[PDB]
Order: structure tokens, then C-alpha cells, then sequence
């Protein structure tokens, strides 16, 4: 099982980049907050309806004139595991399971997370906030393999019908909420808010919303419209919370779709929403779910980089000025020259820069017109996206970091941490 792990570690080595000296440490012991979009497609980034921006402060966002970078281009890389892939691959640079939940699944598994390696390395303390109890996706068990230190639940906010609508907590209390509970926090801290509203089959009460539905007839994409809206000023109102408190300016700031939310079920009502025939080709293409990051002291703006989720672990760990060359990681720093600008897909469908390869078939992404003549890397590229998926799954099958003695990792003792009931 060593040998295993060797493997793996092996394979990792060739892709590793060096730091863009731009942006090597500009953030080290800065407070991090990372804000979930939950089921976040950027088609909705300019989007009207009905003559109405559905979603006008990502929007500006997006301009890259807020001093956040906007990359367009930035795709999720989930499966059946939902927020939990996401979650996971997020904090580890790791894939999901290709079937049911690393979370659920793998949850006592030996980790070398995110969180935990911030608190070695720099002595910040990690918090998850969610409107949702903490067994669900297993969050309780898995956050302690993490070494996450505290979790506020459901059991922090009030519950109460008024405040709640499908899952659980409404979006706008959970943020104005969590922003209370982040002010009281000493820094360094990595703080990840996890939304909630904009979730299939995405129901919000009328006195909430303040767009009307689109008109497709389909019941999901129609309410999407103002789960997204609703969304979307909760977020507006968080980031003016952060400027009273002072957590705005000093802090990176990160801002993602968790996955997709409108499946290829809906595809005669997305043709009608956004003009065009919802091809595989198309429906890959709306599989980006965007990234923007804020970083004191950086001008914002627009980078066209093709990415994914796993790329996240990296660079943020480089804006903290730590070293990774010990990480057993399948992303790459965003920032840096060498980034590796392929993104592998759960379901073995990759994109590049160049072209896309969808169900055994390559896309130019130009006008995802069919190629039929195989481009000089493809081979290549293939061959990646196949062992990166198989390699990432044997360590969670094999649990290989339990013989991974790390020089840059102390190994997390999980019963060290524990998430007690909130106040509510
Ligand atoms: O994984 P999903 O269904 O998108 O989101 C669900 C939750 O985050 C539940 O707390
Ligand atoms: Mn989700």
C-alpha cells in the first residue's frame, strides 16, 4: 500500500508550477473567505429577463472593475456527491468518486487538507458556516479528517418557518447572520459559507423574490431565475456587511458555483431561455459555474484561463507564500505561467483551450463544430484526464495518506476537534 502511494505522489510531480512572483505571498496570515454559490451557472452572468439583470452584483463583479478576478472560463469537476464534491475538491485537490459521495463515503479517510495545512503552516483557525444540520453529506465526521475547527450549523441560526424555504436556512439571514459570527472571530482565519436558497427545484416565497419567473413553462429553469436573483443580492448585502465590519479590504476573497443546476433534462426550456440549441457540445459549455477572487492590494479583472475546481487548493496556498511541492495535488496554481490548462470532467469529457471532448467526440470551442482531425495533443491530453481520475481515486479507495509520512504535514488526530450545538 506504501508502494501505492508512491505511485500516486509520482505522478504528481511533473505538473507541480512555481509561484507567479506577482502574487507569491501577497496574502500570507490574511483572514480568507470563501463564499458557495450553490448550483451556479455563469450564463447567468448578464442575463436578462424580462428586461431585468437576474443576477446585477455578479454582474459587476464580473467586469473585473470591483477588484475581483473574474476567470469566465472556470468549470466545476462534481458527481453524485453535489456541494459535498465540490467541498471535497476544493479543500484537497482532489477528485470526487466517479459513483456516490467521497463524503458519505470516505469520511474517516486520512486527509492533508487545505484547512489543516493553513493552520500548520501560518496558525489559522477554519470555520464552515451552513444553514443546514451538520450530519448532512456526513459534514461532522468528514470536517474533523479536514481539520476544520468549527462548524456552525443550523443550530446557529434560528429556524423558525419565517426564516426558512426548501433545504433550510433563507440565504439573506444566513449571510447577515454569518457575517455577525465572522466579525467576533480572531484572525487568521479561512472562513467557507455554504448558500443554500439556490437549490433544486429552486421554490422561493413570492414576498422574497423580486423578479418574475422566466416564461419557459419549465417549472426548474423558471424558478432558477429568482433563486439566482435572491442570491444574488444576499451576496451584495454580505460584501456591504464585510465593509462595515472591516473584513472587506485585508481579506482574499473567493466567490464560486458549487455545480451546475439546470441538467440536459431541461434542454428544450434552456433553448428557449438562452436562444440556442442545447447540444452536448453547448451543455459542456454551461458547465462553468465561474470563480472570482479578491486579494488586498491586486487590481481585479477578467482572466480567460481555462480552469477547474481542484486548481483552487493551489493557488491559494501560493498567495500564502507556502511552499507545495509536498502536496499530493492534481491542480495547479491559477496564477502561475505553467498552469496546466486542461479540465478533466468526472464523466472522462475534458476541455482545453482550444476544444472540448464530449462523449468520445472533439469540439473546436470556437463554434463547437465537430474536428475530425485529432489535434496534436489530444493523445496526450486524453491520457491525463484518464489517470488523473483513476490516480485520485486510489487514494480515496486505497486511503493512501496513511502512509504518506509528509516533512510539510503533522498528521491530523480528527477526535481532537468537535462541533458543539449553537446558541439557537
Ligand atoms: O449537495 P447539494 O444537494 O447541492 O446541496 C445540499 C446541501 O448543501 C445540504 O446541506
Ligand atoms: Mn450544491
Amino acid at each position: 500500500s506504501e508502494d501505492d502511494l508512491t505511485k500516486v505522489l509520482n505522478y504528481t510531480k511533473q505538473r507541480q508550477t512555481e509561484p507567479n512572483p506577482e502574487y507569491y505571498g501577497v496574502a500570507k496570515k490574511k483572514n480568507i473567505i470563501k463564499i458557495h454559490l450553490e448550483s451556479f451557472q455563469t450564463f447567468l452572468i448578464n442575463k436578462k429577463v424580462n428586461g431585468k439583470e437576474v443576477t446585477p452584483f455578479l454582474n459587476k463583479l464580473s467586469s473585473g472593475k470591483e477588484q475581483f478576478t473574474y476567470f469566465p472560463n472556470f468549470f466545476h469537476q462534481t458527481g453524485q456527491g453535489k456541494t459535498s464534491d465540490s467541498e471535497f475538491t476544493m479543500d484537497n485537490s482532489l477528485y470526487g468518486l466517479p459513483q456516490g459521495s467521497a463524503f458519505s463515503l470516505k469520511g474517516d479517510n486520512t486527509y492533508q487538507s487545505l484547512p489543516a495545512i493553513l493552520d500548520q503552516k501560518q496558525g489559522y483557525k477554519s470555520d464552515v458556516m451552513h444553514g443546514d444540520y451538520k450530519t448532512f453529506w456526513n459534514r461532522d465526521q468528514v470536517y474533523k479528517h479536514f481539520g476544520i475547527d468549527k462548524f456552525y450549523d443550523a443550530t446557529y441560526y434560528d429556524m423558525s418557518d419565517k426564516n426558512v424555504v426548501n433545504l433550510g436556512l433563507k440565504d439573506k439571514i444566513f449571510f447577515k447572520d454569518s457575517a455577525n459570527y465572522q466579525a467576533k472571530m480572531k484572525s487568521p482565519f479561512y472562513s467557507h459559507l455554504i448558500t443554500l436558497t439556490n437549490h433544486y427545484p429552486f421554490t422561493l416565497d413570492e414576498k422574497d423574490a423580486t423578479i418574475e419567473k422566466s416564461n419557459t413553462g419549465d417549472a426548474t429553469v423558471d424558478g432558477y431565475i429568482q433563486t439566482a436573483r435572491y442570491l444574488d443580492e444576499a451576496l451584495e448585502e454580505y460584501i456591504n456587511d464585510l465593509k462595515k465590519k472591516g473584513l472587506y479590504d485585508n481579506s482574499v476573497i473567493m466567490i464560486y458555483g458549487d455545480h451546475y443546476g439546470i441538467s440536459e433534462n431541461h434542454n428544450n426550456a434552456m433553448e428557449k431561455l438562452l436562444g440556442e440549441k442545447i447540444t452536448p457540445a453547448k451543455f459542456t459549455d454551461l458547465n462553468r459555474t465561474g470563480f472570482w477572487i479578491k486579494i488586498p492590494g491586486k487590481s481585479g479583472g477578467i482572466n480567460n484561463e481555462y480552469a477547474g475546481q481542484v486548481d483552487v487548493m493551489p493557488t491559494i496556498l501560493h498567495l500564502a507564500g507556502i511552499d507545495t511541492k509536498n502536496y499530493l495535488m492534481f491542480g495547479t496554481d491559477l496564477f502561475s505561467k505553467g498552469h496546466n490548462q486542461v479540465v478533466p470532467f468526472r464523466n472522462g469529457d475534458f476541455i482545453t483551450k482550444d476544444y472540448k471532448y464530449v462523449n468520445g467526440k472533439i469540439y473546436s470551442n470556437k463554434n463547437n463544430e465537430l474536428i475530425t482531425t485529432q489535434p496534436a495533443d489530444f493523445e496526450k491530453n486524453k491520457k491525463q484526464v484518464e489517470k488523473d481520475l483513476e490516480m485520485s481515486d486510489n487514494v480515496l479507495n486505497g486511503d493512501l495518506f496513511r502512509f504518506y509520512k509528509n516533512p510539510d504535514f503533522k498528521k491530523v488526530n480528527p477526535s481532537k476537534y468537535k462541533y458543539e450545538t449553537g446558541p439557537k
